């Protein structure tokens, strides 16, 4: 009933603009969910960097890697959208700043890297949602090429719900401790990406945190964030779109505004 008036209206919303909506919403305090196309696939596009940040810091954590040492790349030809890593070629960057630069600018240099050395590559990535008990989430290609969005291509793709359960495992859960899951967190709050997107979708003192993503193919656009409003539990949305037509536009203020919807879903 609260669901299917917030259903109602995402439907009005992916007609309007002539494509395909996929939600998912937590409130951690309550339980609360509400979904919507929640369990059909949607291309990752940039978002799964967010997760390859975490699974650098799980490696920190375990100490099969430190947060600290240098990474050298001085003769790699960086993919483009490298606006990081191309500033710091000469000097090499550490590790957390080059994941976190993955994370907050959407780094294709700084994606490319970490899964090459450190995270065995695709098929690594998808290795390590598994092991957080994502099953859904599959990676294939590497970061320029994984932007396609083709329909029904099923190449890097997860659902919003998926995203949903994972981060909440990963922000709020129980993957790393007390100490790097602040890292991982004040990582998501720093994002400078999603402005006009989930982040438009919330009053101006709540705290948020998201990774965004656009193929750029498809309108295919995406947000995920986890949400602190003032004096209340934390908020999990997921919101992933495509568009009918190859040479469409993503849009941001549609992924906003199905973001009120489905806050107000949970409330
Ligand atoms: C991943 O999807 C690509 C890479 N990451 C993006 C992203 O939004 O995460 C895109 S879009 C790009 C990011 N900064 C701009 C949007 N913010 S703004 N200027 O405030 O509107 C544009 C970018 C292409 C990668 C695979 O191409």
């Amino acid at each position: 009933n609260k669901s299917d008036a917030a259903a109602k209206q995402i439907k009005k919303l992916e007609e309007d603009f002539d494509g395909r909506i996929g939600v998912f919403a937590i409130d951690t305090g309550s339980g609360n969910t509400f979904g919507y196309r929640s369990d059909e696939r949607f291309p990752l596009c940039s978002s799964f960097k967010g997760f390859l940040a975490a699974a650098v810091l799980e490696r920190v954590q375990q100490k099969k890697l430190d947060i600290n040492q240098k990474v050298k790349y001085e003769s790699r030809d960086l993919e483009y959208h490298s606006p990081i890593t191309t500033k710091y070629k000469g000097s090499g960057m550490t590790l957390g700043d080059m994941a976190s630069a993955a994370l907050q600018y959407s780094d294709n240099g700084a994606t490319n890297i970490i899964m090459e050395r450190f995270l065995g590559g695709p098929e690594g990535m998808t290795k390590f949602m598994r092991s957080i008990g994502d099953n859904e989430f599959r990676l294939d290609r590497w970061a320029l090429e994984l932007n396609t969005a083709i329909p029904g291509d099923k190449r890097d793709t997860s659902t919003p719900k998926a995203v949903a359960n994972s981060l909440n495992k990963l922000a709020l859960g129980n993957v790393l401790n007390a100490k790097v899951k602040a890292i991982y967190q004040n990582w998501l709050k720093g994002n400078t990406t999603g402005d006009a997107r989930i982040r438009a979708s919330v009053p101006a003192d709540w705290v948020v945190g998201d990774k965004t993503g656009s193929c750029g193919a498809y309108g295919t656009a995406n947000d995920y964030a986890v949400i602190w409003p003032k004096n209340r539990a934390p908020l999990i949305v997921s919101i992933y779109t495509t568009r009918k037509s190859k040479d469409d536009k993503h849009s941001d203020k549609t992924i906003a505004e199905a973001s009120r919807i489905a806050i107000q879903a949970i409330d």
